[PDB]
RNA sequence: UUUGACUGGGGCGGUACACCUGUCAAACGGUAACGCAGGUGUCCUAAGGCGAGCUCAGGGAGGACAGAAACCUCCCGUGG
């Protein structure tokens, strides 16, 4: 019926903790993200200097990491369990991606540690079909055709099919 | 003994006094007014040299606190 190469999959899961300042909190936030995924994350600096937010330019204010494959699949399940497998209809972008936030990281089955603290984090899911890497390869770089593109509706349906989730208006 | 020069008289003023960009300038080049709009006496151990990878400004959509503005992601983006 459907081509096997049109199957939607998790291209990557992007986890971001924007602490907003450099020092104890960012270092501890990195440990939260590191032990949630097993991957050492990277520090994002501030592009501007905003007086309201108390951030200067070239100051590490956030910690983020990218996970792929089965490890990204199972972390995503923990996130939807916390969200009770339901998302608002507006959580889906027009490019076939969606995301959600977690207020407390220990809701993801992570033991709390007093010397670390409690943290929130941001989950962004990038979907895709086989062949999306042509836009990323160095040689013969190509742009995906219009039909391959994942529309907002086909991302919402995939969420309903896989995690039997709920879409709220 | 000296107490510059240019200058729509000289003085005051300015530097058109050594230079650079665009124009004037009349499609080679050259071309003047104390013509017009500006800049220079610096700065850099990299902002020099090579190589490698990468793509920018901006905009759209989306994502806990996060909002016009913090960070993450996708998309458009001939250089804006
Ligand atoms: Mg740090
Ligand atoms: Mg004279
Ligand atoms: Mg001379
Ligand atoms: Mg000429
Ligand atoms: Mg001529
Ligand atoms: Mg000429």
């Amino acid at each position: 019926k459907e081509n096997p190469m049109r199957e939607l999959r998790i291209r990557k899961l992007c986890l971001n903790i924007c602490v907003g300042e450099s020092g104890d909190r960012l270092t501890r936030a990195a440990k939260v993200l590191e032990q949630l995924t097993g991957q050492t994350p990277v520090f994002s600096k501030a592009r501007y200097t905003v007086r309201s937010f108390g951030i200067r330019r070239n100051e590490k204010i956030a910690v983020h990491c990218t996970v792929r494959g089965a490890k990204a699949e199972e972390i995503l399940e923990k996130g939807l369990k916390v969200r009770e497998y339901e998302l608002r209809k507006n959580n889906f972008s027009d490019t076939g991606n969606f995301g959600f936030g977690i207020q407390e990281h220990i809701d993801l089955g992570i033991k709390y540690d007093p010397s670390i603290g409690i943290y929130g984090l941001d989950f962004y899911v990038v979907l895709g079909r086989p062949g999306f890497s042509i836009a990323d390869k160095k040689r013969r770089t190509g742009c995906i055709g219009a039909k391959h593109r994942i529309s907002k509706e086909e991302a919402m349906r995939w969420f309903q099919q896989k995690y039997d989730g709920i879409i709220l208006p």
